[PDB]
């Protein structure tokens, strides 16, 4: 109902204390009894809320759904993000951000429980099941030249990897320049885009797709042997809000790094985190297609590739399969 | 009314022949008498239409207004443009295009008689008076790397200059990289932008502002000594449709050139068309500010600048006053 997010917001915020029906009713100027309906609704979509006589209500656990009212807390505390848009189902978080960034200078992100027209690179499909992943777009506003896009895409990768690492008991490796793996399982695809002209970047738009909670059973057979989810590498079980929280801080940490450090400062960390070395890779370029070894990452974010015919290459980007 | 554009479309198209009330009524399935109302309306907004008994109607001259129905003819005949959007008044053609390009691969342009929030570079104001200029945004879809933006901006300039040249009896010079002059009068500002990522350009968006019909009296005093309009350099008088027609062909010619030639092939033509040589210029860069001579344009579209302290510079872009 109209007041569902507001009740949630107050519950989230009053932790770890209990808030009464009464007090919620005063805050929102509604009846005690409309407050009980709201709370019954929430209990039923899987909010876990302790209700105790004489004391009131305590939100204990959220379900696998994004709620505007909760993420408004994230945006208020945040120095980087002006606001967020939260959706149940949408064509694409990325399409939505590209439309919202027009005509303002705000930094925001967009989340949706499901995408019905999720896209990765080169217009491939990106599977985005309801309840099962974080499907997010982030818009930011760095004052920098349009060349700097590639360097952005390097910092953000270490951020995303760190946030996933904190939750899997197995190793999380980056696959340059746009994917994150646990073993042979791709767990995130991410993608960075921009609007810019000669005078600079107007917005960076970063599309982040992370498998959260899928069982192997839940991926389509075409990708099932090469896909995984954070839940499949977590002992204790995985909360999407706590996850989102860590993800946002990592992004901010990595973003200020991007603003303030040369790529040389994180390069070594990046090599060490990467799973492209000492192994044979498939490169695709508009037609041509070749095997190659990754040799190195140069001071400026180029992959040095020892091609297969022995010719060397310097790539600011590529697309690679194992 | 509902049928105003359709009547116009049929009139434009049936040139140089006369079309009857009758025949227009059959085409659109409306009464002969609703057709006369439509034609009275048009005569009154300044369509000049010859009506002759027994023969019918001939559109002779359009007023200083954009009409969707006429520009739909432009788009149909055109191999480059999928469609156009025409507005009387709008915040910005550029904002509008950035919103329409999202989620499709169409090439189109947008026109508006007046902009209420016209922007040039660095967020400066761009004056866009009703009835007095072509305020257009063009979206295109070249398969090319994001570096190629600057080279695009070089070809399009020679196109815009040529279209204006065809109508002024005085010389039209380009001021690199974003403006067009007749004598000391800036007549167009143009601006090219993109949406892109590492893998290529998703769209080029070109904002073109051209003064058509203003009298010196019509520009604000702040810019009046450094602004001019095509009408002020034309003997015979200036028609915005014929103008738009030439502009579109020039853009297409220059765009295929951009797709198919190195910048070396048009460089000399570009130097010869430019009004930055043999004279003293003011450069602004985020703070710093310096005088300089333009020395040369290198094979790749960089301006070679002999700074004032004698240091040389290689600029892919700049902003310059005389
Ligand atoms: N959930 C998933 N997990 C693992 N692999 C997937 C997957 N969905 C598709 N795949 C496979 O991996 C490929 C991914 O393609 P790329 O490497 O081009 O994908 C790239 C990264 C894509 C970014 C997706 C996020 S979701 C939020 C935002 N809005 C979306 O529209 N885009 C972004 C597919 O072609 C499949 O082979
Ligand atoms: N009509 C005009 N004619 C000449 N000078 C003008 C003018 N309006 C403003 N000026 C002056 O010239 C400057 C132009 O700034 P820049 O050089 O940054 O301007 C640049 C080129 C701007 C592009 C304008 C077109 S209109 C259609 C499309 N949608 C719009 O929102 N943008 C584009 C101003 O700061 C004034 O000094």
């Amino acid at each position: 109902s109209k007041y569902s997010q507001d009740v949630l917001q107050l519950l989230y915020k009053n932790k770890p204390n209990y808030i009464s029906g009464q007090s919620i009713a005063e805050s929102l100027n509604i009846s005690r009894t409309a407050v009980k309906k709201v709370i019954d609704q929430l209990k039923l979509e899987g909010c876990k809320i302790d209700s105790v006589n004489h004391k009131g209500h305590l939100l204990q656990q959220l379900p696998d759904i994004w709620y505007q009212g909760i993420i408004d807390q994230y945006t208020k505390s945040s120095a980087l993000f002006d606001f967020s848009e939260v959706y149940d189902s949408i064509d694409s978080t990325q399409l939505a951000a590209k439309k919202s960034l027009v005509g303002n200078q705000s930094s925001f992100f967009i989340l949706s429980d499901e995408q019905t027209k999720g896209r990765g690179r080169f217009n491939r499909h990106w599977s985005s099941s309801k309840g099962q992943g974080l499907w997010m777009s982030v818009v930011l506003r760095p004052n920098v030249a349009f060349s700097m896009i590639s360097k952005f895409n390097l910092f953000i990768a270490l951020g995303i990897r760190d946030a996933i690492q904190h939750f899997s008991q197995d190793e999380v490796k980056v696959k340059w320049p746009n994917d994150i793996y646990i073993d042979n399982g791709k767990v995130c695809g991410f993608l960075t885009e921009m609007v810019a002209n000669n005078d600079g970047i107007e917005a960076i738009i970063c599309g982040i797709g992370i498998n959260l909670t899928q069982q192997l059973e839940n991926f389509d057979e075409s990708i099932r042997h090469r896909a995984t989810s954070i839940q499949l590498h977590d002992k204790n079980k995985l909360d999407r809000y706590q996850f989102l929280e860590r993800l946002l801080q990592e992004i901010e940490k990595r973003y200020n790094q991007f603003l303030t450090l040369p790529f040389s400062e994180i390069r070594e960390e990046y090599n060490a985190a990467s799973n492209i070395w000492n192994r044979t890779l498939l490169f695709t370029e508009n037609d041509k297609q070749f095997k190659g070894q990754a040799i190195d990452l140069d001071y400026d974010g180029y992959l040095i590739v020892r091609d297969e015919a022995g010719e060397s290459h310097r790539l600011i980007s590529a697309d690679i399969d194992f």
